[PDB]
């Protein structure tokens, strides 16, 4: 039972001042008119005067879109301050022009007409405003530590932040960019990049960063899809600041402007070369081609060897059956890989230093090949771009495992003359060394075949998306190794008192890998790998008994066990199936896309002349004229594209407040005509 | 001016009997004094701590 | 190149005709009567011509809304026939009174102005039809032979199945219901079970008439939503053609009706009986007060049975404490049935007919007295309803199997007496089977505790979800069962000629029980155990061996295994998985209505004054002013609602049309006025 008032009163202005905005607010030519005159003569009315809610008259003819009343108020100098925003905002062309033709606010104090025009993104406004030769700030980088950029930050950081933005945000408007840059294409790629780089470092205003990017991947796209004829598009593509621009969009990471389909047709048209009508072709014969070009594949190398200019010579220098050929001789070195380890090729495993095999002799100069490739690769085309593949970590390691094991087969031939039984041998013979690092790199060369995928149309999308999970499956491998460990510990520090040596144990066998497990927990490591192999279920209930009648010991023992299997397979491994689902939901709506650069990534590296040859025999040894070309496409395509989005602008809403107020104008003259 | 409700829990007379004779009126009455008191509008004119009585 | 004509060509009217078709559609009050002259005179023009999209000078008219063309071809005697359905459908009440006051169609030729209005749920309109004595005709029953039906299912069955729901679609109205009914709650509840009923029986037309009893369903539940005060709620429950409404409700299944807020007020209201302020107190004492009462559920009983009328008599017939009560004495009885199994209780496990011990002496009246209670029940409530439970089933089982334990002790206990070592019984002794019938219902007696999760807030909803998934559980059984039929199938088939003996197996034992498993597939009983059990991982790898040297045999089998572990645990699992994800996400919108509807179902068998002793006890030996009153609140119910929904259907468009024209109207007055 408290009654309610006002706290914040709002101070009234009088009748006379009621009145004047009563009549400014309903319209009446003559009776302002005379307002105005005895606020001149006798003062009663404020030419300053305000609504309660912040509405002078001029913002209130503003908004009544009546331009009569505002060049009057011109005319007998009322306070115009900020009110070019208000029509800016408004976006009303004629009351722009008229107040260009010469306390509270809703606008914070740094927003200009320009950028105003440039949030709103209204060409007519902002080609008005252009046309007066108006100018905007430019930001400084995003790490700066100048003394004007250190100062502005440690005095209003919140005003520092805010104007960057704006500032930005006007910079990032495609009329702005169609109107005052000369290369829009360009500028949409290159602002992109920055606004997404700079999402990063201002981490709280993160989503505005990455809509302006989007917008200018937008704007780019859009603009590339108003292209009407193959010469407007390989004008567009060939242009040079042999695709170069494509190559500069893929350096961007232009994924919508690469997968548009016109493009796509392009590459299409460049990567078959010599099949015309390959789309035209039976499944069944294409794979058939297929094959018959992979068998040839020592031949047409041969032949380009000896004969680059020759009719034969010249055809492995197209894309697809420079593929081919490629893929052909990865799975000879493979099949070599899977003949190394058979009873036909390989026998007398009783020498400790061993010759080597006609298959490894064989297997030799693959290996060279690949690591000449790998090295030259890097050499040409850039080191820094060399390790954004994780691809390459694969192929590094598997040329240094091979490295190492060549090595240590030499250094154990130089060593060792003579024979001896292989039981007796050491823990670290340098055979037993080369043989492990052997049979880790043929898995590692094996699992290599998964980056061919992507040039399929149904496995590609499949691989992208997998690709994609596996950083949250890293991300929930922390907390799995943190819990492992925690429970290692505890499981050690409660058994290490009762560990019992190999003499006494059957078959002088003492761990988990024997037929009967024994000293699960003896050990760190030894709890570490029984924990890691009780997750599949391989580890046995009675390593927890000791050989002493400690029941409580035991049953605690066992109830660490039982509470450790709980929590990592009735928990972890659920909750990692339901962020799997949310993760493959969001995914699988643009497959596509990344398929196709994906896809564009991979052709692209077989249209450059540079190691035509396969690993195996790769070892054996004006501008002016361009610029007006690009700049009368660039024309067309901004008036097309502004043609489109003006025609697009038509809304019911738009469109009925105009007829609306055009049916007003009409009846008020017929209703002074008649008057 | 608007009536206040009483505490959450209260036993007082005046509330038994209200309950106890029509809970249907009694709960729509306390439902909407809560509704009109929660109005951004009238708290902005009629609070001198907004931010508070919102939380 | 083939060029495009004109195939199904129209025959046009003709100048004269054009010309009328124009002035009627553009609107000269003189000039369409001029022409009304000549073609009286010359017959220059056709009364009745038609435009060649079916839009004759009559329709022209009704949809431009001018009344006064319309009564002066009216009065010029047009062809008017089917305009009346146009006028409804374009809900023009003026228009619809005009005509009312005296080839190619685009209404099917079984609507009625009334039905046609009655689809459209105008209220004005369908007042102003009803008010001239009109009828709708009803169908005949779902299930019916007789002749009529049948020569006219014999005919047309299309036309018959149209017209059958173009007149329920007539009759689920909600304005016609509230105009021309008595009880229209009632009615609603009767049409919708109608209409559900219906629908599976018309299953091609199913989602037509699950639509309609939705609309009934809807309908009722806003007009109980319409009640403003306690008395007014209460006389709508508790009216009879106590709470008899409510329990038509819950037996024609409105949920929605029975979970809405004043409801379940009053429904709590009544539920706590003897605790006002219930929820005022913390959970802490309430928790509290539960384990007092449970407590003390001997005594209240025996005060129940000597003193009805006193004090601590009466305490019984409160909803709650009788809850609490049965509960509180099914906790009893099974942990009795836990102390049955002990070894402090029950010794001497080598007599063959053994007299029954104390455990079993004090077991036996709760069992007569759950048989008691199941018939009592049974006998009195309706024997058919008995059966729609789902847990009656449960009870049934397990009273069946008390008896026949009962039963075989007393066969035993008869026909033994000594003693005999228990290792040398047959495999069918008395004792061994009432043993086994005794722990199967302690497992379906301790099973039967899930019941009570409905009256939790938190266990109640998740309870129901369950049971909603259940279903499809059972649907993917069967698949599951007929790939392991053939599995089954083609395994015994193959391994049946292997078979051993159990003498020549170690420890004499036979079959996948044994340490050494053997004889997995002999026979297609074993085969169907084993199939199964290696869903688990219980079936060792080596019994896929055979003990001659027969490898193709082996490897026959060993990949007839795998095919089988592969389809059965690699696919049918994860589809079943992926099915269940698809049940929940439906299942969840819903969980608090059946919650509530299920909790309600719960508290109302607590209200009547029979079987008010828990089991252990039971053993032991005007009308027409209530009319007036409903009518009046229906009433003042049916007034809100209608003005509710006239109010809710003011709409932008209507609004906008309805000033376009009324705009149009008074320019138009004011020219003529002018002129
Ligand atoms: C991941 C990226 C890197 C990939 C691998 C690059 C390097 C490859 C090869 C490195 C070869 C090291 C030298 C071997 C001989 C020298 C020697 O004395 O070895 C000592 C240790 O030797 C070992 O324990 C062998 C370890 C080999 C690497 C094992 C992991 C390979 C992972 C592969 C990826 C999965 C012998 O012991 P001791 O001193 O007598 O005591
Ligand atoms: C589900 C709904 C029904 C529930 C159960 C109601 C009926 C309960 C009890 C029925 C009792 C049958 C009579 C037993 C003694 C008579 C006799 O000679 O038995 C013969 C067979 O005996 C058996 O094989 C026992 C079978 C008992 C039922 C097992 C399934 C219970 C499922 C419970 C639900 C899960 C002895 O063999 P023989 O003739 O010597 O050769
Ligand atoms: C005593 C030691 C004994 C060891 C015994 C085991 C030896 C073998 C160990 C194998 C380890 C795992 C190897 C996995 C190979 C396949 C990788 C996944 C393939 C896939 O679908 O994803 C690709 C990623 O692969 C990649 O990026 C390839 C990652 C290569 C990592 C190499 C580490 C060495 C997608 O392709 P993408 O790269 O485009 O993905 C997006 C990048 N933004
Ligand atoms: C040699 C033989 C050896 C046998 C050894 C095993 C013996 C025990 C066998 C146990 C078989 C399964 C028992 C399951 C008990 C719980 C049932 C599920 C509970 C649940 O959440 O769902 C309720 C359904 O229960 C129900 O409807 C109860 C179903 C009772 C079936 C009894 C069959 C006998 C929902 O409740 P709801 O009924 O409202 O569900 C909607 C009806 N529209
Ligand atoms: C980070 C992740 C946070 C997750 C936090 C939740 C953890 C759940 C902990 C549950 C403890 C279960 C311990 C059971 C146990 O050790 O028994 C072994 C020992 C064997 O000696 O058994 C017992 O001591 C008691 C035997 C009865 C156990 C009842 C089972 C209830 C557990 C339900 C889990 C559902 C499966
Ligand atoms: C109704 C459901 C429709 C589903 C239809 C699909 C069925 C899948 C059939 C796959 C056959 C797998 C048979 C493998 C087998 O029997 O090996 C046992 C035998 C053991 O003797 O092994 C073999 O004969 C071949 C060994 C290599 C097998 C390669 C594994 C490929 C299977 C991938 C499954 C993924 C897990
Ligand atoms: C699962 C087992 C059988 C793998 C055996 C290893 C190789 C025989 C496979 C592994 C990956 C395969 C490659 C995966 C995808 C492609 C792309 C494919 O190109 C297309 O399909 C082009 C047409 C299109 O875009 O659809 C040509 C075959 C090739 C190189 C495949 C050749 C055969 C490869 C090397
Ligand atoms: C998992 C183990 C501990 C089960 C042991 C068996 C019994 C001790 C449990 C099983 C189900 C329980 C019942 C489940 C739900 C309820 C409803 C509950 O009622 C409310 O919660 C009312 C208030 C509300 O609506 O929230 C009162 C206890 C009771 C009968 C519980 C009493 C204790 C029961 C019989
Ligand atoms: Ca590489
Ligand atoms: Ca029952
Ligand atoms: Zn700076
Ligand atoms: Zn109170
Ligand atoms: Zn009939």
């Amino acid at each position: 039972r408290i009654p309610l008032q006002i706290v914040r009163a709002e101070t009234e202005l009088s009748a006379e001042e009621k009145a004047f905005l009563n009549a400014v607010e309903k319209g009446d030519y003559a009776t302002v008119k005379q307002a105005l005159q005895e606020a001149e003569i006798y003062y009663n009315v404020n030419i300053n005067c305000m609504d309660p809610l912040g509405r002078s008259a001029l913002l209130i003819a503003i908004e009544n879109e009546n331009l009569e009343i505002m060049e009057l108020l011109l005319n007998h100098s009322v306070y115009v301050g900020d009110a070019l925003l208000y029509a800016i905002r408004k976006e009303v062309v004629g009351a722009v022009e008229l107040l260009l033709s010469y306390q509270f606010s809703e606008f914070t104090p740094d927003i200009t007409p320009i950028m105003l025009a440039a949030h709103t993104n209204n060409y007519e406004i902002i080609k008005l405003l252009v046309q007066k030769r108006v100018t905007i700030p430019r930001p400084h980088q995003i790490r700066c530590n100048c003394v004007e950029c250190v100062s502005s930050s440690e005095v209003d950081s919140l005003r520092h932040s805010r104007s960057r933005l704006n500032i930005y945000k006007a910079l990032a408007s495609p009329s702005l960019i169609a109107l005052s840059s000369e290369d829009p294409i360009l500028t949409a790629f290159r602002l992109g990049w920055e606004l997404k780089e700079l999402s990063k470092v201002e981490n709280e205003f993160k989503a505005e960063y990455e809509e302006l990017s989007q917008q200018c991947k937008l704007f780019a796209k859009d603009l590339l899809d108003q292209a009407r004829s193959s010469r407007e598009l390989e004008i567009i593509l060939n242009h040079r600041d042999d695709l170069a621009k494509l190559k500069v969009a893929i350096k961007y990471h232009q994924k919508e402007f690469v997968a548009q389909p016109n493009c796509q047709q392009l590459l299409a048209t460049l990567w078959y070369d010599g099949f015309p009508g390959w789309r035209r072709k039976h499944w069944v014969v294409k794979l058939l081609t297929c094959m018959t070009i992979g068998f040839l594949f020592p031949m047409l190398s041969i032949a380009y060897l000896i004969s680059p200019r020759s009719n034969l010579g010249l055809f492995i220098k197209k894309p697809f059956i420079k593929f081919i050929c490629h893929t052909a001789s990865y799975l000879t070195f493979l099949f070599m890989l899977l003949l190394a380890s058979q009873h036909i090729v390989r026998t007398d495993l009783h020498v400790q230093g061993p010759p080597p095999t006609v298959v490894e002799w064989m297997i030799l100069p693959w290996v060279l090949g690949f690591i000449w490739g790998e090295i030259k690769e890097m050499w040409d085309g850039g080191f820094t771009e060399y390790i954004h593949d994780w691809w390459n970590l694969m192929d590094f390691a598997m040329n240094s495992l091979y490295l190492a094991t060549i090595s240590l087969k030499i250094v154990a031939y130089v060593k060792y003359n003579g024979s001896r039984p292989r039981e007796e041998w050491e823990m670290w013979h340098p055979t037993l060394i080369a043989e492990a690092l052997f049979a880790i790199s043929n898995i590692l060369s094996s699992l290599r075949l998964i980056s061919l995928f992507t040039a399929n149309s149904h496995l590609g999308p499949l691989q992208i998306s997998l690709g994609r999970m596996l950083l949250d499956i890293l991300k929930f491998l922390f907390i799995y190794c943190l819990v492992l460990l925690a429970f290692a510990n505890g499981l050690n520090q409660l058994y290490f008192y009762y560990e019992t040596r190999a003499i006494d144990e059957p078959n002088n066998c003492k761990g988990i890998r024997c037929e009967k497990q024994n000293n699960a927990f003896s050990t760190l490591f030894e709890t570490l790998q029984s924990l890691f192999w009780s997750v599949f279920g391989l580890l046995n209930l009675y390593v927890t008994n000791v050989k002493a009648r400690h029941e409580f010991t035991e049953f605690v023992g066992a109830t660490m066990f039982g509470t450790y299997n709980v929590i990592s397979l009735v928990v972890l491994l659920n909750m990692l199936i339901a962020m799997m689902n949310n993760s493959y939901q969001l995914i699988a709506d643009h497959a596509d896309i990344e398929w196709k650069f994906a896809r564009t990534k991979l052709w692209m590296s077989y249209f450059d002349e540079g190691g035509t040859l396969p690993p195996p025999f790769n070892i054996i040894p004006d501008s002016l004229i361009q610029n007006q070309h690009y700049q009368e496409v660039i024309r067309n395509l901004v008036k097309r594209y502004v043609a489109a989005m003006i025609r697009n602008s038509k809304t019911h809403e738009g469109l009925t407040e105009e007829n609306f107020k055009e049916l007003k104008q009409d009846i008020s003259s017929f209703r002074y005509e008649v008057l």
